[PDB]
């Protein structure tokens, strides 16, 4: 319940399971990397995360032993090629979702019976960041997206879902000022949504939680633990590393509701160089 409880390797021991094992192959993406923590109490909740187009799981795979190492099974998916659209992306993320939902009982997994598979996320870099948060606008029983240096040009944002989105200030891929800002800004305003920029950080500065100097699990962690896990005892935690994050970040903007200890906090503040 502290900005320490965010330590990369949190307290659980990590397993990987994969189609080698007998995990469904979802037809929508291609391969998958399941890490989950092997000793947690279950149920567990998941997070599918997919890279930008073209590129390898390799590229965001830090983030899958960082959350199962705090408890929440990591579904990392690759992509062949399909469809140069961000809303081909976020139907690989969905049917990474039913993936999770089918190991929850596939005989002889590790998983079986062990998955909460109403407390699902999803994430994504690039063009995989725009398709998780079309994903959530597809599937608003999503509980919460984190969109890595996200690309989508057209963007109809229309959910529900709590939304973290980190950018990178030197992205030349996905300027903030055309991507990143303008998805927080479409995003339903009574949606609970959070923007992190990190200053000087390229297009691959969130693609692992050490990106911003640790600040960037800190915070995905955080708001996985609020809107993911329902454990308000985290709201303060994301408060705080939020301030201490701003040493490292050219513009935060805040747009979410919490509950911590003592009563509601309605966040709507703004950071600017
Ligand atoms: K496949
Ligand atoms: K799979
Ligand atoms: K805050
Ligand atoms: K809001």
């Amino acid at each position: 319940a502290t900005v320490e409880s965010l330590t990369n390797p949190g307290p659980y021991t990590v397993a990987t399971l994969s189609e080698a094992d007998g995990v469904r192959n979802g037809p929508k993406y291609a391969g998958s990397t399941i890490y989950y923590p092997t000793n947690a109490t279950p149920p567990y909740a998941s997070i599918a995360i997919v890279p930008g187009f073209t590129a390898a799981p390799s590229s965001v795979q830090e983030w899958g032993p960082f959350y199962a190492s705090h408890g929440i099974v990591a579904i990392i998916i690759g992509t062949n090629s399909l469809y140069d659209q961000p809303e081909a992306r976020a139907l690989a993320l969905l049917d990474a979702l039913e993936t999770i939902k089918q190991e929850n009982g596939r005989a002889t997994s590790p998983l079986i019976g062990k998955l909460d598979v109403t407390k699902l996320a999803v994430s994504g870099w690039s063009m995989g960041g725009g398709g998780a948060q079309r994903a959530a606008v597809l599937d608003n029983t999503i509980s919460a997206v984190v969109a890595l240096c996200p690309y989508l040009t057209s963007p109809q944002l229309n959910h529900t879902v709590p939304v973290l989105i980190f950018s990178g200030q030197s992205d030349p891929t996905a300027p903030p000022s055309q991507h990143a800002n303008v998805h927080y800004n479409t995003t339903p305003g009574t949606t609970n949504k959070l923007l992190f920029e990190v200053k000087n950080g390229n297009h691959s500065v969130a693609n692992s939680p050490t990106g911003g100097g640790g600040a960037v699990g800190k915070l995905a962690l955080s708001w996985l633990k609020i809107y993911l896990e329902k454990n308000d005892c985290y709201c303060s935690v994301l408060a705080t590393a939020i301030v201490n994050s701003t040493t490292v970040s050219s513009k935060i903007s805040q747009s979410y509701q919490c509950n911590n200890a003592l009563g509601v906090v309605d966040s709507k503040t703004r950071f600017n160089l």
